[PDB]
């Protein structure tokens, strides 16, 4: 008989249909409903990148593929996946309550974002643990970061190598690699938040494995509050590096994101591409991990290492 464990997979969440945009963004904006022009802009952006519902399905597929792969590659534990989201149902607390109702007493959790921060990962883990404590009789051990898992580094190294090999000769000799994650308010530094250092380490490990000597670290998708957010933003960084040294190709690796999403398909493949098109450079942005088997195997290894079983 195998031990049963819950597998709590946590993520930001996505609207499921266009009519969910209002409530999703109201939640992100801490109760402030977007004005009508912004609502219309957001709908247009989702239409421009091919629609909402495919983006919403990816998290579901990642959690289910991870459950099935973990159950196939070892014989001691039977995992059952539960999805808990920050900004739309099923919420984190809903998922923990469901695990408790179903009779789970032991769970492991992972956030679908490879870098730890106080703003995101630590808050998701704290919310899950506090719900478990309120209900009693259920314990959660939480993955905090996994950007340094070799199988995850290798996913991106191989995609970068393929992109550079695909380039014409003069591009390959005059290209710049930009490695990025979602910006956060700068005030996280008051806590010693390692998020910026972990993004810089991801960039070092990917550029090193791919043999790319010219690379830079940037941030993207900052929200709107009066206090400053981490920078430079990818759009400004691209133009600055072009003005400095005249690169003919820019390769974007938004390593902080794990799936196709508005903040990649729009904030890179539209907003960064506007800049590259303006300066006359080529744009490349390799495939996101999504639910591909190589990435699922990386996540399964993260989980089993956290449990001491590999
Ligand atoms: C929704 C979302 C994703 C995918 C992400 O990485 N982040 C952040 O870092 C914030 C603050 C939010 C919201 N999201
Ligand atoms: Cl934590
Ligand atoms: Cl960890
Ligand atoms: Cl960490
Ligand atoms: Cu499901
Ligand atoms: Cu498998
Ligand atoms: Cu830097
Ligand atoms: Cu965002
Ligand atoms: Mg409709
Ligand atoms: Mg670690
Ligand atoms: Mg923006």
């Amino acid at each position: 008989s195998r031990k049963k464990m819950g597998l709590l997979v946590m993520a930001c969440g996505t609207p499921y249909k266009e009519e969910d945009i209002e409530r999703y963004y109201t939640h992100i904006r801490r109760g402030r409903k977007p004005e009508p022009e912004m609502l219309q802009d957001l709908k247009d952006r989702y239409e421009a990148i091919g629609g909402i519902s495919p983006l919403a399905q990816i998290t579901e597929q990642q959690a289910h593929n991870l459950e099935q792969h973990l159950n196939e590659i070892q014989d001691e534990i039977t995992f059952k996946a539960y999805i808990g989201l920050k900004h739309i149902e099923p919420f984190i607390e809903d998922a923990v309550a469901e695990m408790h109702k179903d009779g789970i007493t032991e769970a492991v959790s992972i956030v679908l974002a490879p870098h730890f921060s106080t703003f995101s990962v630590q808050s998701y883990n704290k919310r899950a643990k506090e719900e478990a404590e309120k209900l009693g009789g259920l314990t959660i051990t939480s993955v905090e970061s996994w950007y340094d898992e070799p199988k995850f580094v290798t996913y991106w190294v191989d995609r970068v190598k393929e992109t550079y090999a695909s380039m014409p000769e003069d591009e390959r000799e005059n290209a710049m690699l930009i490695v990025s994650a979602h910006s956060l308010p700068e005030k996280i530094k008051e806590f010693g938040d390692p998020y910026p250092d972990q993004l810089h380490e991801s960039a070092k490990l990917i550029a090193e494995g791919a043999g790319v000597s010219e690379y830079a670290v940037g941030w993207q998708s900052e929200g709107n509050t009066p206090d400053p957010w981490l920078g430079p933003d990818v759009q400004d960084l691209t133009r600055d590096l072009f003005e400095q040294k005249g690169y003919q190709a820019f390769v974007y690796v938004p390593v902080g994101f794990v799936a196709d999403h508005l903040e990649v398909l729009y904030d890179n493949d539209y907003e960064c591409k506007v800049v590259t098109d303006d300066i006359g450079a080529s744009y490349y942005r390799p495939e996101m991990p999504n639910a591909k088997p190589e990435f699922i195997d990386a996540l399964a290894t993260v989980v089993l290492k956290k449990l001491g079983r590999v």
